[PDB]
This record gives C-alpha cells, sequence and structure tokens, in this order.
C-alpha cells in the first residue's frame, strides 16, 4: 500500500528487477529507508484493482501507453522534477509521460522497431523502400528473398503507412486532438499503396506473421526484418550474422515506427512522494543506477542522454534510438483501443484484396470514431450496473444495450 | 379550457396559492380579468404533456431546474422586462431563469441550505470547517457531537467539495459550457478528501442520512446540521433554541451551496403572454404581492431586493440570502441528471473506502460526461419508438 | 469490367442513355476508344459494393446527394477542372458536388421544385403565399380549391418552412457545420406556423398525398399544386392547361426549395481518369453533348450556361432554374438520413395537432442530432460484424482449408 516510511516497487519479471533490488540497498544505505523491489504476475492488471482503494506499490514500471488510462482514473500523482532535470533527458521522451498537460511519470527506456539485415547476404542495407523491388528478385535468383516481415499486426506495417504523412492522433501541446485522426490521408494511402504493391508483386506474401518472419530470418533465408529489441537474443542463438539499423525511406521520408516508452509512475495514494521522487531523481536516472538494472537486463536505448552515449558503443542500441527519434510516440489515450482495430481491419482487407486502399483507409476514419465512442458508452452502462452492484448487497458480465433498430423508409414516391 | 381572456395559474399545493388567488382577485378587481389559480397532483409531470398539445395554464410555478426541459421542448414564452423591472430583483437570481441566452421565467424565491446549530450546546457557532474537528473531540467528552448532516446525497454534501472550487458545468454566458467539469480539480479533491479524513476520524458516520441527521439535531444530541428552509417548522416542535446562519469556510473560502430558485414561467402556447406579464410584473412581484402570498406560506428569502430587506429582519433568512448569494445556481441542463448519479457514487465510494478521492472523482468526471450518450441513446430510441408507434399502428 | 483503355458508364434507365451512347460514339471516333454505357438495376446500391473491390463503371451518374456517402468511403476521384471550365457551368452547381473542400463530380442537370397551375381557373399565378387563404375561399365558391399539394414528405413542405430563415445545416466553404442546424429558428417558426394554420382554417386538408394532390390537379379540381419536372407528362395526358413558375414568396422571402443536381463522378479506382475527364469536359458537357442526351430524355434544367440558355425558351425549365438558383442546395453528408426522420414527423405532428409548432420543431432540433450520433454508432455494431464476417471465414478457411 501506502507503505509510510519505506518504498515498495513494482516492475515486470522480464526486467532488471534485480538490478532495480541494488540501487534500492544504495538508496536504503544512506537514508534507511528500505526498498522493496517486487514482480507479480499481471501487474498491470493489478495495479488499477489495488490503487483503486489506496493499496499497491509507491512506484509502478510499465510501458507509457498503459500510464494514460492510470493517470485517467487518478492514480498517479503529479511529478515536478525542475528544469535542469529534464534537460537530462532527451525532450522527445517527456511527450511520452504527459496526460492532459500533467507530468505524471519519468521515461527510463525507449523501444522502437529497427531494420536488422543478414550481413552475409545484404553487405548493406537499403536506405529506400523503393529499392526493395529490385533487390528481391536479385535475392530470388539466388533463392533468397530481399524481406520478411509481420504483416498481421499494425504496429510492423505502420512505419511505412506513417512515412509520408500518417499519424493515429494529432498531438500538438502535451494533449492529443481526438477528431484529428490521419489515416486517410494522401501520406497514408501513399503508403499502404506501396506496400500492397509489394505483396500483389509477390515480393512478399500476405499470410507472412511473426512467427513465419523469424524462422525465415533466422535460418537465413531472407535477408532482412523489420523487429525490435526483444527479437535479438533469437538472432544470437540463430547464428546469423546480424546488423540493425535505420529504418528505408520512403518517398523521402523517414519511417515512423510507434515509440514505446518505459516509465516510472507514483502512486497517488503513496504518502512517500517525497521518497519516491528523491529515488528516481537521484539515484535511478543516474550512470551508476542504470548501469546496475542494465547489467542484470538490457533495457536497450535509454531516456538519460549521458549513459545513451555510453550504450550508443552498440550500433544496435545507436540505432533503436535513432528510429525513435524519427518515430511516433504511441498515443496514451483510450480512443487508441479503436485506433489498433480499424487498422488491423483496413491493413488486412487491403492486402487480401477484399477492398481497395482509398476504401480501406476510408472506412478505418469511420471505425475509428464508431468503435471510440462505443467504448465510452460501454462504460456507462458498465458504470451505471457497477452501481447496482454496490447498492443492492466476474459478475458485471452483462451488458444488455442491444436495440439498433434501423429504419429503411421506402423511397418510392414514382 | 384554452383559457383566452382569463388568465390560470398552476402552482404546487405547499405554497401560498391563497395568498396568490389573494392577488389574482386584485387583479380581477382592476381588469375585470378572472384569475384561476389551482395545485393539480404531480403538475410538473403533467405541463410538458398538456403543454405539448397547446393546453394547460397560462403560467406555472416551479423551481427554475425543471424550466430547463420545458423551454428545450419550447413550452415557454420569452419574457421581456425592461432594464427598471430587472434591477428590482438580485442580479444572480436572473442567471436561475436564462436558457441559452433566453429569460424564459420570472424569479420568486431564492433557496439555499444553511447552517442550522443548537445555541444551548454551541454559543457561537464555528466559521471554519477545519476547527469542527477539534470542537467534535470538545463535544465528545459530553457525550455529544458537533455535526451531523445527510451524507448520502450530493445536494448536502456540495458545499463543502465545491469550496475550494469545485462546479458542477462551466456558466459564463446565459450559457454552460457541457464540456467544463469540475469534478476533478484540485478544489473538488481537497473538500472531498477532508469530507473522507472526518468520517475515518470517527467526527462522523458514513451511515448518516436525512433522517437520522434530523432525529440527532431534534433530539440535541448534535450541536449542528445542515439543513434547508423546509426542515425549520420540525426545529420548532422540538424546542431547542436553534440559530441559522451562514455555512463554514474551507481553506478560506465560503461553502458553495446549490441555489434553487422559485420561478413563474409563461406557457408558450397561452394567448394571453401580455395580461400574465402585466398580473407578474405589477401585481405578484411587489411589497403587496408577495406578502399576500407569504402570509399564506413562507417563501423564505425572495427575489424582489425592496421585500427581502424587510424579511431580512428575520436572521434565519437573512442567513439563507448570504449562502444563496455565496453559493452555486443549480444547472438547468439535462446533463445535470448524470451529474446527480455519478457524484452521488463519487461521494458514497469515498466514504466507504471502496475508492480514493482521486480514483471516486476521475470516473465521475467519465460517468458524467458518459451518462450524455445516455441523453442520444435513450432519447434517440425514445424518440424514434413514438414514430414508430405511429407509423406502424 | 476492369476498365483499362475503354470507358464503362453507369446512368439509371429512366435517362437519356441512348442519348449519352451517342456521345460515346463521337469520342470513339476521334479517339478510338470504346465507350459502354449500361443501365443496371439499383445501380445506385451496387456501385458501393463493386467500387470498393475496384470493380464497377469508370465513370457514375446519379444525384449528388449520394456521393457524399460515396466520397466518404474514397470511392469518387477528385477532379481538376480549371478555371476557365468552371465558369462555363452555374456556380451555384459546383457547390453540389464537394465533399469536404474536394470537387468529387461534374455537374450535369438541375432540379427543384415548382409551382403548376391551372391556367384556365388561374389566370395569374399568386407571386405570394398570404393570398392562398383569400384565394381559396374565391375558388371556393365555385366548387374549386386553391392549391393540393402533398403534405406528408418534408420534400414538398420544405420550401415554405424554410422561406424565412429556416435550414438544414449551415454551408460555409464546402463544408457543413453540422453543429448548425436551423429547424428551431424563427424562420422556419414562422412557415410551419403558417401552413399549420392552413390546415386548421380548412383551405387544406392534413391527409393530402402525392396521389391525392396529383389527381386533383390533373382532374381540374385544383388550381395549383407544387411539384417537379418529372410530374409534367401527367399532366400533359390530362389534358390540363398548364404552366409551371416561380414559387410563393412568404414574408417577402422567396420559398426554398431542394435542389437536386444530376452529376458524373469518376470511380476512384478507374485506370482512365484521363480519358473519362476527356470524354466529360470536351464531349458531353458542351451544346451538342447535352442536346444528344436532352434528345432521348429530357434532362429539365442543365449545368451548362449556354445550353441552358436555350433550354429557357420553355418558360418550364426557365422556371425550374429560378427556383433552384433560390432554393437550397441537398446536403450530401450522412446526418442527412436524420434530418429527414425527425422534419417528417415534426411536420405531421404539428398539422395532425398532435404537438404546437414550438414543440414539434424543438423536438426535431435535438431528435436529429440525437439519431445523427446513433448513425456513426450503427456503422459501428455493423462494422465489428465485419469481424463476424470475416473473423470467422478465416477460421473456416483455416479449419476447411486444412480439410480433416
Ligand atoms: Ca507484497
Ligand atoms: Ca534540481
Ligand atoms: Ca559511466
Ligand atoms: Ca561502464
Ligand atoms: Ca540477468
Ligand atoms: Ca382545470
Ligand atoms: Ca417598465
Ligand atoms: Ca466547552
Ligand atoms: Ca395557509
Ligand atoms: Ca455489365
Ligand atoms: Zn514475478
Ligand atoms: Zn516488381
Ligand atoms: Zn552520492
Ligand atoms: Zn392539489
Ligand atoms: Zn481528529
Ligand atoms: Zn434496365
Ligand atoms: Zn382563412
Amino acid at each position: 500500500k501506502i507503505e509510510e516510511g519505506k518504498l515498495v516497487i513494482w516492475i515486470n519479471g522480464d526486467k532488471g528487477y534485480n538490478g532495480l533490488a541494488e540501487v534500492g540497498k544504495k538508496f536504503e544505505k544512506d537514508t534507511g529507508i528500505k526498498v522493496t523491489v517486487e514482480h507479480p504476475d499481471k501487474l498491470e492488471e493489478k495495479f488499477p484493482q489495488v490503487a483503486a482503494t489506496g493499496d499497491g506499490p509507491d512506484i509502478i514500471f510499465w510501458a507509457h501507453d498503459r500510464f494514460g488510462g492510470y493517470a485517467q482514473s487518478g492514480l498517479l500523482a503529479e511529478i515536478t522534477p525542475d528544469k535542469a532535470f529534464q534537460d537530462k533527458l532527451y525532450p522527445f521522451t517527456w511527450d511520452a509521460v504527459r496526460y492532459n498537460g500533467k507530468l505524471i511519470a519519468y521515461p527510463i527506456a525507449v523501444e522502437a522497431l529497427s531494420l536488422i539485415y543478414n550481413k552475409d547476404l545484404l553487405p548493406n542495407p537499403p536506405k529506400t523502400w523503393e529499392e526493395i523491388p529490385a533487390l528481391d528478385k536479385e535475392l530470388k535468383a539466388k533463392g533468397k528473398s530481399a524481406l520478411m516481415f509481420n504483416l498481421q499486426e499494425p504496429y510492423f506495417t505502420w512505419p511505412l503507412i506513417a512515412a509520408d504523412g500518417g499519424y493515429a492522433f494529432k498531438y500538438e501541446n502535451g494533449k492529443y486532438d481526438i477528431k484529428d485522426v490521419g489515416v486517410d490521408n494522401a501520406g497514408a494511402k501513399a503508403g499502404l499503396t506501396f506496400l500492397v504493391d509489394l505483396i500483389k508483386n509477390k515480393h512478399m506474401n500476405a499470410d507472412t506473421d511473426y512467427s513465419i518472419a523469424e524462422a525465415a530470418f533466422n535460418k537465413g533465408e531472407t535477408a532482412m526484418t523489420i523487429n525490435g529489441p526483444w527479437a535479438w537474443s533469437n538472432i544470437d542463438t540463430s547464428k546469423v550474422n546480424y546488423g540493425v539499423t535505420v529504418l528505408p525511406t520512403f518517398k523521402g521520408q523517414p519511417s515512423k515506427p510507434f515509440v514505446g516508452v518505459l516509465s516510472a509512475g507514483i502512486n497517488a495514494a503513496s504518502p512517500n512522494k517525497e521518497l519516491a521522487k528523491e529515488f528516481l531523481e537521484n539515484y535511478l536516472l543516474t550512470d551508476e543506477g542504470l548501469e546496475a538494472v542494465n547489467k542484470d537486463k538490457p533495457l536497450g536505448a535509454v531516456a538519460l542522454k549521458s549513459y545513451e552515449e555510453e550504450l550508443a558503443k552498440d550500433p544496435r542500441i545507436a540505432a533503436t534510438m535513432e528510429n525513435a527519434q524519427k518515430g511516433e510516440i504511441m498515443p496514451n489515450i483510450p480512443q487508441m483501443s479503436a485506433f489498433w482495430y480499424a487498422v488491423r481491419t483496413a491493413v488486412i482487407n487491403a492486402a487480401s484484396g477484399r477492398q481497395t486502399v482509398d476504401a480501406a483507409l476510408a472506412a478505418a476514419q469511420t471505425n475509428a470514431a464508431a468503435m471510440a465512442t462505443l467504448e465510452k458508452l460501454m462504460k456507462a452502462f458498465e458504470s451505471l450496473k457497477s452501481f447496482q452492484q454496490q447498492q443492492q448487497q466476474q459478475q458485471q458480465q452483462q451488458q444488455p444495450p442491444p436495440p439498433p433498430p434501423p429504419p429503411p423508409p421506402p423511397q418510392l414516391p414514382q
């Protein structure tokens, strides 16, 4: 809970919690305040439960895109680092921890998709998407393919579609304009067109998923793939002489991958907000702190400028940061749920031929507002029923509103 | 019974309708136009039924908050008192009778919660909320409690919550901005926290409702309660030496109770709009008009400045007008229905520990703004339902 | 089919498609490119289905209001006629073919309601609505009625209602503000009030529909009726000595009838965008082009200034254009579905006495918006049912294609 006089930290099991515990000991040595690090199962699901009743950890570690939902439910304390501390980190990461004007977390690490290439098949990676078709028929002559990446998930296909001017929601002040959606502009249109052309000219298969794209690259069957820092360990094992580099340009514009930021938030119910802020600002977000965490489990690229420059000596890490700098910070707003489902269908339908490019993307725009507001209404029936639970004396699994009558007037009058 | 050459007035049975008929005989004397006053059952429900077909009274009396829904359905005629008539009343009472720029009703009487205290247990009432925890323990030593009021309805708990900067919807031009909700700001957050602190520090019970809060004050078991002019008649009966005063301040700010304004609206279907406006401006909203109504039933505080000053000699009425002047005029808009159910759940959950202050209020701004889809959904279903039952049968 | 190297044109079967095919042969003579005009059943429903999968015609002919939904679904190619070609047509017709700033089609013909009168019963038609009461009494003495028109649908009753300031959605920049509805203002209030007054003063029956209104005018029972260019051929057969003129003014303001504009849109999937724009701009939208189409089946008033002035020799056509120029261009946006349903009820309720004018209108202004927001949420539940269609199929293409 609160944990008055101490600090309890939740961080996912797959991270460097042992390294974080070691910063905890260093903090315990100069202050006498003991730090407890734990990694419960599905802590991103548990936090919304316990924090709503004033319990839980003092500080939570998760990808920034979950925090928008938390801050909306008032579960995170507004943080106030002064200007001096802010300049210690990359200015773009602060934009990943801002919910409606307010700063609600500290950025730790940075993730983004990169171009991963087989050095032995490709001496040098293309700087340009446009030259991939030419490159594929050069490698096909050797029974090899140029590129294979997951086409089923928008996360992977977005970098291209967004390249010439697409975007999820327009951001211009720490606040996302939810009626300015850019899935239906000329830039996005140009991007998805190129992608569909790649599939229909047989340079790519419409059924390529994560597993198939990973198996092909790790068996040296394909020259290139698009993936993030979590996929590297498997390529090390495959013994593929691989490189990680900046994504290819399209129509002269860099690709725009989604940027996910590991963030540290303070529970709005913690009485140890001061302790937590001193721990994060002066012990963890330091070269010595991140180093200790990194040693246990690599963070990839980090938000702190000083330690990032030390980690950039690895050209894989330097490439993940450079991609992220030219990429699009993933909106933390609830309307993103709609965007995922809409663009998923728009890409799958354009790819298979079921729909055209212009139609698939135009339908997504409508599906964005339609599915997005639906979530607001779904919360209304879910809050009206929830009020009834606490009034009388899984269970909420009800949800009626099934009256959508379609009036079809007979416009005959001849 | 469309009227035509006569005035038929509607007003609730609990009001000075016999005093109103006395002004209606006065009008009949200088005009030869007979005034009929009636008080049918659930008139506030019947009025929208009959007015939508072009029937019912020429003029209607009810709290200003119901008038928003009426004027939205276009059942009220616009009124035009000139600059001279408007300055006879308190400026703020005109803000209660404004529906999207247009004035639709004449303000009559003003209602707000006040601090009612036992003079025999409390010499001077506390000017400050912050000092009540200290006053309770001083009274717990004697087997008494400092304060007990209804914690179940947000009408009673709002004064405190809104004190430091909370508000329902932002008003700034005879028009409410329905996207500017103030249940989740630092003002509301500071207020509700204080209220919950009281409950967990056992200066208050989470299960205190209207009945329990009234019983306790009327048996002298508690030194203070918060209530309105309607409860006065029961405290007289209990023989408690009581006082009515301005509500305590919080963080230096005055408490902000909701303001209910009893108002007179003219039926849009009434052929007697001119007669009505003459009766209301020149006969009823005068010292003698309101007196006649008041002698039948007390209005409490009144909108007319002149007659308010004569009534102000009662310190109970004097405090009601002070509280109402520092309070918030209850929005007349349909989005208020959402506000009631959401803030009500928010306070209940915060008090019982089921949810924190920050969490209950942040999810209150969702429930209240998200119940607006009910407005469009339930109104669109229900709207189309009427046409279904007409086209299909 | 596909289209590559030719043109395929879709137009409704009640138009001059043979005359359109005749423009098609003239094009084929100078170019060699074959033009195939076809008129399939319910083509305005078939077009969204085939155009979404990249099929259908190169060019499509329909009333402009249907194109909003097409351009929203991205089924129409943005057209670019230069300032020189744009000035050959009436400026107001271009506004009927703008979807959110972009031009999506070519204007062909214009259609609006007009006052149609029996010159044997009425020598000179009234310029004023206000005088129809007095005129009725004068004709009632002879066992005739002054005016009889379809009161059931708003399309017909709108001209009056809108006359003094009523409007569907405010339009100011090729873009409709859907929060600015005008069915509740003083203008609309005044118009419907006048209509209600006519019905309760028994100058008009609340149950007059299209069929009753048409029969009455064509049996010489009523002196006047409002209607459009489509009802003319029935009046010719009735042997009624009739005229067609400008609609009566209310409170000194002209009646605002809804403007329907026949339009030519280019499929965004068509490989022959340059061919189609060459056909339309320089072969069809010319004196000789529309003339060939007109001779097969009349277009009524036309968007091209030059040929319109030759057609204006007919006073009927000259008046359809004059009514259209003072009227309101029908919004092409999806919120118009809700507009029709809300105003249809509002009028029927106010006329039957079931509701007052103030109530029935202020209900419509809230109802039309309430259905509009539902419309978006219905293309949602159904669009989530594309998962039912798809996610079931890609599971049966996976359980069935791996035949157990
Ligand atoms: Ca624990
Ligand atoms: Ca500092
Ligand atoms: Ca170092
Ligand atoms: Ca080192
Ligand atoms: Ca390790
Ligand atoms: Ca009666
Ligand atoms: Ca005066
Ligand atoms: Ca004492
Ligand atoms: Ca009495
Ligand atoms: Ca065919
Ligand atoms: Zn664990
Ligand atoms: Zn190729
Ligand atoms: Zn140190
Ligand atoms: Zn009664
Ligand atoms: Zn205490
Ligand atoms: Zn046919
Ligand atoms: Zn008459």
